[PDB]
DNA sequence: CTGCCTCGGGCAC
DNA sequence: GTGCCCGAGGCAG
């Protein structure tokens, strides 16, 4: 549990079928990293974000209630320059939607089918050395890429650890995490999931021969 | 248009701020997919992806609906409980979020500093001949794999194109796409694009190492 | 874009 | 599994 008194509000997710999900906790540190640069929400998207309804001068309640818990909003902020559907999610949300992808590209995409049709283009018996290499090679790069996708330590939720990685590449890691609202190197990693099960499976296939 | 007799319903996007994208189209085509193998959804579940109100018989009205277009879902047809978040979205959404998310990769992904902090880590100068040949059959497998996915023509919208793989592995990938509702495979694409932008800066830091010092 | 008032869906049963 | 009624947000304007 989170210190109520960290909690802004609790915000219903917008891709849960029958109430599969209780309602995402959104912190006073999340709502601070949306009002921040690079997004600088305004009160209106911040709304949506909230999934507040649209009422007279609701614009007026949401800036006196960050007010309240001493984040500033101004009245005249424009909207943000770059929105994306990404844009919609509460950090919750983003990081379990990328945890379902990650889910789905393990347990539902054709690896082994798609390492025996690739393979199958190359049947050159003096290409299979060559093949065999660009496989592993290709393996070891993509771990290499995701190892350091996982020694991202940007805020999210109430946590703030301390980070692992030197300032500059945390700096721009948590560059993609504040448009993404944590969605993105998780993704990233998650994709790679599938790229590595079909590099696997084709090796396996080969070493069969 | 589409035209109107194909078209189920239209639904509001899930991930929209602000009204930011028109209603998504449903059609015929996309609802038998996903009362069909593999996922089978009951009428329940259906009415969450169309954001129909539960209402009084919502199940029944919404089961007549489908019987008036040839689709018959049986009332005690069981609730899959292999949904993910993914289960949620119209094919429309799902893909639009694939693009967006390909949009993200290709403009906010740091491949630059990831392609300088991974070059740093392994900046041996007796391995720098064997991590150019890696990073360049990373690009080369890579590729070949992302071309594959790019020739899947799975059924979306009321798009049925001719196939141009073979029937075997298009069976694949078309079951991938109905888990997904047309998210996966893009999303796969989408990432990739960050990790082959991080070895093409890899790449380019190792060739203008001299001129950066 | 604002914000009213329809109707989606969290919730209790 | 059903479906009320609060309140999110679709849509009118
Ligand atoms: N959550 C993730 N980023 N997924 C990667 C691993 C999939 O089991
Ligand atoms: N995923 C499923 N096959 N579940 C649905 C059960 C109803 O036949």
């Amino acid at each position: 549990v989170v210190n109520p008194n960290e909690v802004f509000c609790s915000v219903p997710g917008r891709l849960s079928l029958l109430s599969s999900t209780s309602k995402y906790k959104v912190t006073v540190a999340e709502v601070q990293r949306r009002l921040s640069p690079p997004e600088c929400l305004n009160a209106s998207l911040l709304g949506g974000v909230l999934r507040r309804a649209k009422s007279k001068n609701g614009g007026r309640s949401l800036r006196e209630k960050l007010d309240k818990i001493g984040l500033n909003l101004p009245a005249g902020r424009r909207k943000a320059a770059n929105v994306t559907l990404l844009t919609s999610l509460v950090e919750g949300e983003a990081v379990h939607l990328a945890r379902d992808f990650g889910y789905v590209c393990e347990t539902e995409f054709p690896a082994k089918a798609v390492a025996e049709f690739l393979n199958r283009q190359h049947s050159d018996p003096n290409e299979q050395v060559t093949r065999k290499n660009m496989l592993l090679a290709t393996k070891q790069i993509c771990k290499e890429f995701t190892d350091l996708l996982a020694q991202d330590r940007s805020p999210l939720g109430n946590s703030r650890p301390n980070p692992i990685l030197e300032p500059g590449i945390q700096s721009c890691l948590t560059h993609f995490n504040l448009i993404s609202h944590g969605f993105g190197s998780p993704a990233v990693c998650a994709a790679v999931t599938a790229l590595q099960n079909y590099l696997t499976e084709a090796l396996k296939a080969m070493d069969k021969m």
